[PDB]
């Protein structure tokens, strides 16, 4: 019914689209490939900073972290500007959410500590939320590179939407920490052509994007209707049929999102 447009959209872009909007009191859950595994790509950075916040007192945001140019291995628009000074955990969080900074995410994982540079603690962190499905296995940028069907570094639209749900609308974080996670997503700079572009402007949209190879383009978001009702939208997509080199298509995420808005209005 709405499945007919999502599959319609998949045909248009030669894509696989996963969509999840958790049910509220007034609205029914929206499921499209909701429980199929998609790659996190950079979408993991939002629950990752929640992993850091949850584990640490606010005072920890001021911990200065140093690193070398050798640590800068992926898209890091902020971390490159700070090889000489380093960054505090807080700005690493800021960098990780608002600019999808990959090196900043890697150091936050290292701050999570432990095996695989913190990927097991981060997976462990998702389990604490009730997400038994997801796993992060590599750091940036290898986690964007797993071949299709490989279960490493994947989540599901269902799984991630519910994780975000407790992070932003629930009680996964104390209120003062919840406020920090929400504002970074709210002033994120990377999702203007994705979920945000499909909803009317008078809807509020906070989001964290993800992009990888095989045409992988994700956006996880929390949106508020003009009346102020919150919904969570998971939109995930890849274009594996085109190989490692498949171009990501943002139009797919904006088009799909509009469909969601049409049903949520
Ligand atoms: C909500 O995001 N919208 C954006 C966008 O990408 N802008 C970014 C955002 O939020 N930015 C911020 C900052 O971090 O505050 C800034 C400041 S960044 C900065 N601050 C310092 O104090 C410093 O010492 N050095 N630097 C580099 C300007 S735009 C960028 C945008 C860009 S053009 C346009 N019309 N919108």
């Amino acid at each position: 019914d709405l499945a007919d447009r999502f599959a319609e959209l998949e045909r248009r872009y030669d894509a696989r689209l996963g969509v999840y909007v958790p049910a509220t009191g007034t609205t029914a859950a929206i499921e499209y490939r909701a429980d199929e595994r998609f790659a996190f790509c950079s979408t993991f950075k939002a629950p990752l900073v929640a992993a850091v916040l949850h584990q640490n007192p606010l005072t920890h945001l001021d911990k200065l972290i140093t690193y070398t140019s050798d640590d800068i291995r992926s898209i890091s628009p902020v971390a490159q500007q700070h090889v000489q000074t380093g960054m505090t955990i807080g700005q690493l969080c800021d960098a990780a959410i608002r600019y999808s900074d990959g090196t900043a995410a890697n150091l936050l994982l290292a701050d999570l500590g432990g095996p695989g540079g913190g990927t097991a603690a981060f997976t462990g962190y998702l389990r604490s939320l009730g997400d038994t499905v997801s796993r992060l296995d590599a750091e940036e940028p290898e986690l964007n590179r797993d071949p299709p069907g490989d279960e490493r570094d994947t989540t599901t639209p269902h799984a991630i939407a519910l994780v975000l749900q407790q992070l932003v609308l629930g009680n996964a974080l104390p209120p003062d920490k919840r406020a920090l996670l929400t504002d970074w997503m709210a002033r994120n700079t990377t999702g203007a052509k994705r979920i945000r572009a499909g909803f009317p402007a008078d809807w509020k949209v906070i989001d964290k994007t993800g992009t990888g190879d095989y045409g992988r383009a994700n956006d996880i978001a929390v949106v508020w209707s003009p009346t102020g009702v919150p919904y969570v939208v998971a939109v995930m997509s890849d274009r594996a049929g085109g190989g490692y080199d498949a171009e990501p298509r943002e139009a797919l995420l904006a088009e799909a999102a509009t469909c969601v808005a049409g049903v949520l209005a």
